Order: C-alpha cells, then structure tokens, then sequence
C-alpha cells in the first residue's frame, strides 16, 4: 500500500480528491472523496470551471443507460446522464473495473470556482444513491469485480493532502490502537455517539439528542454539525471554558470570523462489545480553521451530527466495511501543540447505548 500513501491532494476547506483515470483511452480526472454520498458523477462538458471533463466520445469502453438523474442538494444541484464505462485509479489498486458513471451536463453551485477537481466519488452505500439504489456505487462495484478487500480507510492531513488506502490498512499512518464502532445502518456512514464530553467535563444531555436524526462520518463535509440542541448546549460550554475572552455571537453561529484557552471536544462512541465504549478528543486545530483570521467550524444541522473534516484530521479512519464497523486511531499526521495532542482511549463502561440511536 506504500504507493497508496500521499495520493490524495486538495485546497483548505475545498475537500480531498484523488486522481482516476476513466475510459478507453485512459482520461485522467482529479476526484473529490466522499464518504457521505454513494454516485460516481463527473463533469463532462465544459464548465468554465473546470480545469478537464469526460469525453464520452473518445471512450471505445463507454455504455449509455439511457437514463437521467437528477441530484438537489440543500446548498447546490447536479443534473446528469447515466452510463457506464472502464474506472481506475492510478495510484491505488492495479485493478480496473466496470462501473456507473453519471456525466454532469447542468449544475449550480457543485464544482468550486479555483478548485482543481471535476467529479465527485460517493463511497458510501446503495441505499442513498440516486436515482435509487439499484445504481451500485463505486466501491461495491469495485468489491465484487475484483480480489480488493472490501475495506478502505483515510487518513486526511491538515495546501493540504492525505492518503486513501483502498483494500487495507497502512499501519506507519496511525499511532496506537484502532478503536472500532458499528455501522449501525448501510445508507451513510451512520455511527452513534452517546456522550460527548467537552474539557473533560459531560454535556448532561439525553444520548438520543446526540443522533437526532442521524450521526454520520463523512468527508465531504469541512465543518463538525451537530443538532441545534446538542450545538447550544456545546457551544454554552465552549463559551464557558473560554471566558478569558469575549466573543460576538455571529462568530459562534459562523456568521463574522475572529481575529489554551479553548476547550478540547471529546466524542464518545459506541464500541464493538455491549456496555463497551470507546471515546475520540479533538483539539481547537481542528475545530478552529484558518481563513490570522478563524472561521469556527462547528455550526448547527437539521439532518443530524456530521463527522467532517474537523473531526477526521485528527485521526486514521478505516471504514471496514466487511465486518460494518468504523475504526478510529491517533493520525500520524495531526496538527498538535507541546500541550496538548488527539487522541483515541478506551475501553470506558457506557450502559444504555442502543438508546442513544433515532428510530
Ligand atoms: C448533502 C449536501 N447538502 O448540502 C451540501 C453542500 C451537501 C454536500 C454534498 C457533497 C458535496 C460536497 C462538496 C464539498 C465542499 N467543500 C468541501 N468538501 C466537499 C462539494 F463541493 C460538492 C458536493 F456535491 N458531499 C457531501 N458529503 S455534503
């Protein structure tokens, strides 16, 4: 897996892409790596943006599915036409595979003007892709063509890079053990927390508001999102254990930047045994993002606690999906001070934790 190291690169709050190679003749393209959606979309018309784009009409392997998808976001769009064609990547597995690919043709507020990607690559599973799931995502079809295990694993570095390891782990990425939590349910990455801790001390809250509706690890979002009870509470706490300065309060909502003194986050997760719990701590590093000007990356959500890039820069995430687990360690990589560093602890006693999930 060594010439999977270092193969992924990016822009500060613009996502992490990886380089793939779609076609016959091979067309290289820079793809963004998300965890939290399942389709293979790439651009495929050019869009002043865009540095490149599929030429279906170069591509002797190219299928079409005669059928359209079209995909609203809450803040964007992508709309596109369904087919399938040869995808590898250069710098992981020396395999090629047969898999869906959706040529964007329309699209608002998708690609990012200044961005060095064209496409999106959804790792996470069938049951969210669209038009529905009978479309395979990447991975499963990756899986099932070939001998590549059916785990990958990220460890995302903090103008920035990382290393996606696909059909293992890379053990010089990640100090300590790995710790593992069950993927409670195969649509996203959905995992539950059931106490979250800030400086050491607990928030007091009902578990079940930490998962309302849903907690999920995924890499296309920048920003830690948590429900907007969970989030006032966090945020009193945080304004609490930092009252040697003053802050506005647009700064706290992510509406105004800021121009030891704050507290480390501690998310406790369930574990792999029952009464089994584990827990992970980020730093101010993560959650506080230069823009010096900060830009405080924790903001409120209606869709339920995202575990974005504030949360998976701290460490090595292998989502093991043949045994539907998630597993996290200290990342080799992590920005640190003298003081104070991530970290990934356990076992720790937690009762009720099937409690803690929305039904
Ligand atoms: C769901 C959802 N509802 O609203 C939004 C904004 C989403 C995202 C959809 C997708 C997505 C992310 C980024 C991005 C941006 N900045 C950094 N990294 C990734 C992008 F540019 C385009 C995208 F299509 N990935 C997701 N996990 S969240």
């Amino acid at each position: 897996f060594v010439e999977m190291v270092d193969n992924l690169r990016g822009k500060s709050g613009q996502g992490y892409y990886v380089e793939m190679t779609v076609g016959s003749p091979p067309q290289t393209l820079n793809i963004l790596v998300d965890t939290g959606s399942s389709n293979f979309a790439v651009g495929a018309a050019p869009h002043p943006f865009l540095h490149r784009y599929y030429q279906r009409q170069l591509s002797s392997t190219y299928r079409d599915l005669r059928k359209g998808v079209y995909v609203p976001y809450t803040q964007g769009k992508w709309e596109g036409e369904l087919g399938t064609d040869l995808v590898s990547i250069p710098h992981g597995p020396n395999v090629t595979v047969r898999a869906n690919i959706a040529a964007i043709t329309e699209s608002d507020k998708f690609f990012i003007n200044g961005s060095n990607w064209e496409g999106i690559l959804g790792l996470a599973y069938a049951e969210i892709a669209r038009p529905d799931d009978s479309l395979e995502p990447f991975f499963d079809s990756l899986v099932k063509q070939t001998h590549v295990p059916n785990l990958f694993s990220l460890q995302l570095c903090g103008s920035v890079g990382g290393s996606m390891i696909i059909g293992g782990i890379d053990h010089s990425l990640y100090t300590g053990s790995l710790w593992y939590t069950p993927i409670r349910r195969e649509w996203y990455y959905e995992v539950i927390i059931v106490r979250v801790e800030i400086n050491g001390q607990d928030l007091k809250m009902d578990c079940k508001e930490y998962n309302y509706d849903k907690s999920i690890v995924d890499s296309g979002t920048t920003n830690l999102r948590l429900p907007k009870k969970v989030f006032e509470a966090a945020v009193k706490s945080i304004k609490a254990a930092s009252s040697t300065e003053k802050f506005p309060d647009g700064f706290w909502l992510g509406e105004q930047l800021v121009c030891n003194i704050f507290p480390v986050i501690s998310l406790y997760l369930m574990g792999e045994v029952t009464n089994q719990s584990f827990r992970i701590t980020i730093l101010p590093q993560q959650y506080l993002r230069p823009v010096d000007c900060y830009k405080f990356a924790i903001s409120q959500s209606s869709t339920g606690t995202v575990m974005g890039a504030v949360i998976m820069e701290g460490f090595y995430v292998v989502f093991d999906r043949a045994r539907k687990r998630i597993g996290f360690a200290v990342s080799a990589c992590h920005v640190h001070d003298e003081f104070r560093t991530a970290a990934v602890e356990g076992p720790f006693v937690t009762l009720d934790m099937e409690d803690c999930g929305y039904n």
